[PDB]
C-alpha cells in the first residue's frame, strides 16, 4: 500500500516487546519499507488461502495475543534480511531485493511453517507440540534459507542432497539467531517447541544423538521416510558445522574451532559458488574445503579445521 513509513510497537509470541516497521494509510499496515522491495506480513485468518489480507492495525500498537505471531514473522524476516545483507552482502533471499512476504494464522492447529516458493507460511501450532512458529527466529531463518538455496545451488529435497539442504537451513537459522544475539544456542526450534517442556528442541546441532539423529556417516538413515531422512541425516552435517565453529573432540578426532563468522563465510561460499542440485556429503566437504582455501589459503587453520570436522563425522 502507499503511505507513510512509521514505527509501531508490540509483543511477540514469547511476550517480548519489539518495534516494527509499518506503513500508515488510514490503518497501520505490517509493511516495512526500509528493507529492499519491502517486508509484508499478512493475516490468513485461520484459512489456507494465501497470502490473505495485508495486516492492518488501527493504532500501531501490536500487544494483542492475536497480533503476536504477526509481530514476530515481520520482525524476524527483518532480522534475516539484515543478516544476509550485512554479513554476506546478499540483498533478500534472491539477492535482488525480492519482497519478503509472510502469512500468519495459517489454518488451524497447524504444527508447521514453510517457505512455499514465494512466501513464508506460519501455523499457530496446536498449543502442545508448538506455539505459533514465527516465535522461533531459527525457524524463520531456516525456512527463508531454503529460498536462498533454491536461488543458488538448487539442492534437491531428497537423500544426501536434501539432508545438506536441511543442514544449510539449520546452520544459517542458527547463525541468524546468534546475529540477533538475544537467546542463541545450537538447538533448533527451542523457543516454540513443546511449551510444557523446558530444555528440549526439534534437534540439536551440538549433539544430534540427544534426539536420536546421527552424528556420524556410519549412522546415516537409509530408509524412505522423510524423503530419505532429510531432517535426520542433517545431524551429520550439523555436527560438522558445530565442530568447525566451536571445536571439540568427536569420535576421537580433535577439531580446532574457528568461530561462527568463519563457519558462515565458508558455508555461504560453498552454497553460492560450488554446490549443485545433487551434491552429496563428500562433495559438500570438497566445496567447504575449497571455499576455506579461497578465503583463507590452503595452509590455513580454517582449511585444516574443515577437514578435521568432516573427518570427525566420517565424511571423506
Ligand atoms: O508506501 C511507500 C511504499 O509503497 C514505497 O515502496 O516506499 C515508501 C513507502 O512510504
Ligand atoms: O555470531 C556470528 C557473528 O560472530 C558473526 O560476526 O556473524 C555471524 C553471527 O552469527
Ligand atoms: O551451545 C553449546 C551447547 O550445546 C554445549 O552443550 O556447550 C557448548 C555450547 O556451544
Ligand atoms: O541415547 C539416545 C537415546 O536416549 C534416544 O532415545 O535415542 C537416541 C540415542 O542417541
Ligand atoms: O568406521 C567408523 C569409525 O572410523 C569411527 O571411529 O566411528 C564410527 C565408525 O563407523
Ligand atoms: O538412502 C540414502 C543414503 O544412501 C544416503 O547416504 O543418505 C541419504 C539416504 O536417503
Ligand atoms: O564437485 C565440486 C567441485 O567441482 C568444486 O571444486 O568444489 C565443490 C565440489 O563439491
Ligand atoms: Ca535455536
Ligand atoms: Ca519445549
Ligand atoms: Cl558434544
Ligand atoms: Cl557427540
Ligand atoms: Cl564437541
Ligand atoms: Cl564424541
Ligand atoms: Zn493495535
Ligand atoms: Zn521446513
Ligand atoms: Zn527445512
Ligand atoms: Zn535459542
Ligand atoms: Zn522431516
Ligand atoms: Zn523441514
Ligand atoms: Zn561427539
Ligand atoms: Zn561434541
Amino acid at each position: 500500500i502507499t503511505g507513510t513509513s512509521t514505527v509501531g510497537v508490540g509483543r511477540g509470541v514469547l511476550g517480548d516487546q519489539k518495534n516494527i516497521n509499518t506503513t500508515y494509510s488510514t490503518y497501520y499496515y505490517l509493511q516495512d519499507n526500509t528493507r529492499g522491495n519491502g517486508i509484508f506480513t499478512y493475516d490468513a485468518k485461520y484459512r489456507t488461502t494465501l497470502p490473505g489480507s495485508l495486516w492492518a492495525d488501527a493504532d500501531n500498537q501490536f500487544f494483542a495475543s492475536y497480533d503476536a505471531p504477526a509481530v514476530d514473522a515481520h520482525y524476524y524476516a527483518g532480522v534475516t534480511y539484515d543478516y544476509y545483507k550485512n554479513v554476506h552482502n546478499r540483498l533478500s533471499y534472491d539477492g535482488n531485493n525480492a519482497a519478503i512476504r509472510s502469512s500468519v494464522h495459517y489454518s488451524q492447529g497447524y504444527n508447521n511453517a514453510f517457505w512455499n516458493g514465494s512466501q513464508m507460511v506460519y501455523g499457530d501450532g496446536d498449543g502442545q507440540t508448538f506455539i505459533p512458529l514465527s516465535g522461533g527466529i531459527d525457524v524463520v531463518a531456516h525456512e527463508l534459507t531454503h529460498a536462498v538455496t533454491d536461488y543458488t545451488a538448487g539442492l534437491i529435497y531428497q537423500n544426501e542432497s536434501g539432508a545438506i539442504n536441511e543442514a544449510i537451513s539449520d546452520i544459517f537459522g542458527t547463525l541468524v539467531e546468534f546475529y540477533a544475539n538475544k537467546n542463541p544456542d545450537w538447538e533448533i526450534g527451542e523457543d516454540v517447541y513443546t511449551p510444557g517442556i523446558s530444555g528440549d528442541s526439534l534437534r540439536s546441532m551440538s549433539d544430534p544423538a540427544k534426539y536420536g539423529d546421527p552424528d556420524h556417516y556410519s549412522k546415516r538413515y537409509t530408509g524412505t521416510q522423510d524423503n530419505g531422512g532429510v531432517h535426520i541425516n542433517s545431524g551429520i552435517i550439523n555436527k560438522a558445522a558445530y565442530l568447525i565453529s566451536q571445536g571439540g573432540t568427536h569420535y576421537g578426532v580433535s577439531v580446532v574451532g574457528i568461530g561462527r563468522d568463519k563457519l558462515g563465510k565458508i558455508f555461504y561460499r560453498a552454497l553460492t559458488q560450488y554446490l549443485t542440485p545433487t551434491s552429496n556429503f563428500s562433495q559438500l566437504r570438497a566445496a567447504a574445503v575449497q571455499s576455506a582455501t579461497d578465503l583463507y589459503g590452503s595452509t590455513s587453520q580454517e582449511v585444516a579445521s574443515v577437514k578435521q570436522a568432516f573427518d570427525a563425522v566420517g565424511v571423506k
